[PDB]
C-alpha cells in the first residue's frame, strides 16, 4: 500500500524505476510542470527588453507547492499564475499563457527525442553493428540440402537491421517540432518588433518557428514522432527474433534468450501505448501519459542492450 | 529523479497513486510474489494429512528480502525456494512447484474481479441508474422541429447503458479461472487419495478445478476476462459521450464536463494495453503488466464516479 | 477495370471469391437485403391470425430490384416499403419496422455462427485431433542435452490447442443473440395476445426472446461474439506456428510451410478488422463490413485445413 | 453465390466497387502481376543494348492466361517464367528475378501514391479550403454567455484542418521508395556498366535508387507510407467530427450528415487494416492486401468530398 519500485503497478516505475529514471524528469506530474514553467518564465525574461534562477533550482519542492497551492483557489486554471507571483519576493506582474502551452508540449517532446530516444537508438545500432561484424560467415537458413529458399550470413542480415534502425533514426529527428506566438499589457513595450520578440523566443527555446500563418499548431508531430519509434521499434523486434531464435539454433550442441523475448515484451506495449496515443484525437490524458509508450521501449532497449554481452 | 506520485512516469502510479492504490497488492513486484508465495505456502499446510502465519505477515519488508536474497544464487530460478526455506527456523522440505505457479496467476485475475474490478462496476451501475432516474422527462436529439430520425428520454437512454453494463457484468463473473494439478518425494505421503489433496486444495483457493484432464491450463482466460472489462469499457465511454454531450447542449442556456472526458481518457487506454495483452501469444512481461490496463479503467470509473455528483 | 476474381480489391473477393463464397448469401448488399425482407415478410405471415413464396425465391434478380427501384424515391429510406408492395399482385398493407431492423441483424449474424463459423471450427478441430494423435511420441524442445526448461510431445502439446478451441467453441454459440418487440393500425388485430406473437415471433426465427423490459437491444452481443472468434482466432495462429516451426527444425533431414504462414497472415487480418468493428461505438458502415472480418477467418482456416494433408 | 458488385462480400468490391475502381488495376491478383510482368519485362528491354508491346496490351486475358498456365507445372514459383517465354513466338532467353520482385512493389505503391491517394488528398484539400473560406465569420463552441474556454470562426479552424492535411501531403510523398540490383549468364554483355545499366534502369521506372550498398530492400516503406495516409486520415475523420456537429447545431432551427458519418465508418477500416499491415513483420498475404486499406480511404474521401456539396 506503501509506493515504491516494490509496490509500483506499472513497471516503468516498478521493476524498472530507474535507469528508466531519466523520464522522472520530463513526463511526471513533475515533469511537465517543470516544462511549464521554464517558457512561461524564459519569456519573463522578456524584461530583458528593458537571471534564469529557478528554471534551474526548481524540484519537486516547488512542483508541491504548485500541488498544495492549487486546490484551494476558486479558478481551478491558473494556478501556476499565483506560484510564480508568490516567488516575486517585480513590476514583472504579465502572465500571458497559451501558446506558451504549446512551446511546453513541444520542449518536453523535443528532449525526450534528442536526450534519451535518440541517445539510445545510437547504442541499440551500435550493438547490433558488432553483433554483425562478428558474425560474418556465420551461415543461416534455406533447409541443410535438398532445398534452399534462400542462403546469408547471420552478420550480414544483421547488418540490414542496423540500416534500417539507421533510417528510422534519420526519420526520427527529421521529425519538425513546430511553434509560434499570435494583451491590451504589452503595450508597455513600445520599442520591440514583436514578431522577432517571437520568433526570437521560439528559437532560442530551440523550437523551429512559426508562420505560414499562424494559427495551427495542428500539435500532433505526436503522431509523427510515434509512428517513427514504433517503427523504429518494430525493427528492433525483428532483431529480438533474429538472435532468440539463432540460440533456438544453437541449441542443438550444448546463454539465455530471456531479454530477447523481454524486449519483444516491452516492444509490443510501446507500440500499443505509443500508437494509441498518436490515434487519439487540450489534450491532458493524452499528454499525461505521453511517457508511458516511451518508458516501455526503454525498457525494451536496455533489455536488448543487455542481451549482446552473450 | 527520486519516484513519487510527483515524479512517477506512468499516472496510475503517479496523479493516481491512490485509490487505485488497491492495486498495489495484487499487480505490483510485490502482489505477485505475494500470490506466489501465498499457495505454495498454503499447500505446504499439505502437513496437517499428518498456521497461516507469514502468508498473513507478509510485506515490502520479505519482498525485499526475496529480492535481496535473489541476485545472488547460482540458478536464477528458486530464488523463492531459499525464502521459505530461511523462515524456517521443519522436515516440510519439500518445495514442488510449476501448477502452482498457475494457480498463483488464477488466484490473482480471481481477487482483482472480485474484489475491485466487480465493486467498482458496481459503483458505476449505481450511479447511472440514479442519473437515469432523475433525468427521467428529460427529452433529446430528433430535431427540434421539422426533423426526427428518431426521440426519446435523456433517462430511459441511461437506462439502457445500465442494463448494458450489468450484461457485462454478468459476462465478467461467469468467465471460468481454472486450475488443477498433475515427485518421487511425495511418497511420504503413503495415506492420501492425491486427486482430493488437489481437488481439496484448488477449491479451497477459491479456483474451480481440475480435470477434462490436466495438461491444458491455456491459461488466456486473461484474453476472456479483459475482452469483457474492455466490452464494459467500452459501454461506459458511451455514456461518457452522451453526459459530456448533453451538457455541451445544456450550454445553450448559462459544470465541467472534465471528468467524463478524463474517464474517456483513461478508458480508451486501458482498453489499448488490455487488448495488447489479451492477443500476445511463461509469460513473464505479460504477466508482469496485467495491472497496467485495470489501473487505467480504475482511473475511468473514479472519473465517472466523479462527474455525476453534478 | 471489369470486376471479378482475377481483378478484386479484397482477397475475400478475389483470390478466395469462392469457398468463402458462402458469405456471399449473408453479408453482401444481397445478404442483408435477404436478411432484411425475410423477417420483414415472415411477420406478414401474421396474416395468418386471420406461403413463404418470395423469402425463398428471392434472389440478385429482386436485390438489384430493390436497387433500381431505390436512387428515385423522395424519402430515401423505406425503399424496401415499395417493393414488397410491389410484389402484392392484398390488403396485407402494414409495413411497421425498426425492431425487425434488429431481428434481421440477429439472424444474419446467427446464420453466420451456426451456419459457417462452428461448422469451419469444428473442421479445425478435428484436424488438429488427427495431427497430433499421430504425433504422439514426437518429442520436441528442452535443449538436446545440457539443458531443459520443459521437456513434452508435440502431439500432447497439440492436443491443448484442440482443447483451447474446443473452449472458444462453447464460448461462440453461449453467446447470446437477443430480440424483442415493444401502431395505430394494429388494432385491426382485436384478438391476438400481441406479446406472445412477438414471443412466438421471434423465436419462430430462432432468435432469444424479449423482456427484462424492451428498450436495450444493446445490439454488441457481435462484441462478443467477435472478441470470441478472435480469441479462437489466435488460439489458431498460435497452431499455425507450432507446425510451421516444427517443419522448421523438421529441416534438419531432407513440405512447404506455406499455408500455416497464410492462416497466420488471413487470422492477423481477421483480428484487425473483427476487433476494430467491435470496438467501434444505426450502425451501417459498421454493418455493411460484419463479413469481412470474417471473410478473413475462413481463408485461415482453408489454409489450416489445407496445410495437414501433408 | 455469382459474384458482382450485389454479391460481394466486402464493400471495396461491392457496395464502392466503382470510382474505388482505380484500384483494380494495381492490388487485385491482376494489378500484381500487371506490375510484375512489367519490370521483369521493361528489363529485358535490356536487349537495347544490342517495343513495349505486351507490358501494355496486357489484361485480365493474360493474367487468366498465367493463372491457367500456373497450378500445372512442377516447381509452383516460376510459372511467369513460362508465359512470357510463351508470347516469345527470341534468343531473350534471360530470366533473372528477385531484385526486379521488390521493383515491383515499389512501383504498384509509388503508382497508388501518385495517380490515386495524390489526388484524392488534394480534392479532399480544396474542398475543406472551399467550405473554410465560406464559413469565415460563422462563429462557434465558447458557452453561449456566462462561460468561455475559447472562441473562434468555423473557417479558421477550419483551415488549420486544411492545412493539417497539407504537411501529410508533403510527408506522404517525401516517403522514399528506394530499390537497387546487386548470373553466369549476363557474361553475354561483357560491354555494359552494369552499375550503371542497373541505376539507369531502376530510374527508368522512377524508383529511387541503390546503394549505400544494396542488400536492404528494409522493404517496409510501407509503414511509412501507410503511417503517414493513417496520419492524414485521422486529421479527415476530425473533419468530419466538424461538419457532423456543427450540423448537429445547425438542427436547432429548422441536410443528411450522413457521408461525414459514413467517411468517419471507413476511415477507421482504413486505418485499421493499413496500421495492421504496417506493423506486420516474401510477405505475400501483407502483399495481397495492401490494397484493402487504401480501397477503404477512397471510399471515405469519395463520401467526404459528397458531402460538401450541402
Amino acid at each position: 500500500m506503501e509506493l515504491s519500485s516494490l509496490t509500483a503497478v506499472s513497471p516503468v516505475d516498478g521493476r524498472y524505476g530507474d535507469k528508466v529514471s531519466a523520464l522522472r524528469g520530463i513526463f511526471s506530474e513533475y515533469g511537465l510542470l517543470k516544462f511549464r514553467v521554464q517558457v512561461e518564465v524564459r519569456w519573463l525574461q522578456k524584461l530583458a527588453a528593458h537571471l534564469d534562477t529557478l528554471v534551474a533550482n526548481f524540484n519537486e519542492e516547488d512542483a508541491a507547492r504548485i500541488k498544495t497551492i492549487e486546490r484551494t483557489t476558486n479558478h481551478d486554471v491558473k494556478a501556476v499564475e499565483y506560484f510564480l507571483k508568490e516567488k516575486v519576493a517585480f513590476i514583472h506582474f504579465a502572465c500571458t499563457s497559451e501558446d506558451i502551452n504549446n512551446l511546453s508540449h513541444a520542449l518536453m517532446l523535443k528532449t525526450a527525442r534528442d536526450e534519451v530516444i535518440l541517445p539510445y537508438w545510437r547504442q541499440v545500432i551500435n550493438a547490433v553493428k558488432d553483433l554483425a561484424t562478428q558474425y560474418r560467415d556465420i551461415p543461416l537458413l534455406s533447409r541443410t540440402h535438398g532445398q534452399p529458399a534462400t542462403p546469408s550470413t547471420l552478420g550480414k542480415e544483421m547488418a540490414n537491421v542496423a540500416y534500417r534502425m539507421e533510417r528510422q533514426f534519420r526519420q526520427l529527428n527529421q521529425v519538425e517540432i513546430l511553434g509560434k506566438i499570435n494583451n491590451a499589457h504589452i503595450a508597455a513595450y513600445p520599442e520591440v518588433d514583436w514578431h522577432q520578440f517571437s520568433e526570437e523566443f521560439v528559437t532560442s527555446l530551440g523550437i523551429q518557428w512559426n508562420p505560414y500563418t499562424t494559427q495551427i499548431e495542428p500539435h500532433d508531430y505526436i503522431a509523427e514522432l510515434f509512428d517513427c519509434i514504433a517503427r523504429f521499434n518494430t525493427i528492433l523486434i525483428d532483431f529480438d527474433r533474429d538472435v532468440w531464435g539463432y540460440i533456438a539454433l544453437n541449441h542443438f550442441k550444448q546463454v539465455n534468450p530471456i531479454d530477447f523475448e523481454n524486449s519483444e515484451g516491452n516492444l509490443g506495449l510501446s507500440n500499443a501505448v505509443l500508437h494509441h496515443l498518436a490515434n487519439k484525437l487540450t489534450d491532458s490524458t493524452v499528454l499525461r501519459n505521453l511517457g508511458v509508450g516511451i518508458g516501455y521501449a526503454l525498457i525494451a532497449y536496455q533489455s536488448t542492450l543487455k542481451g549482446v554481452s552473450k
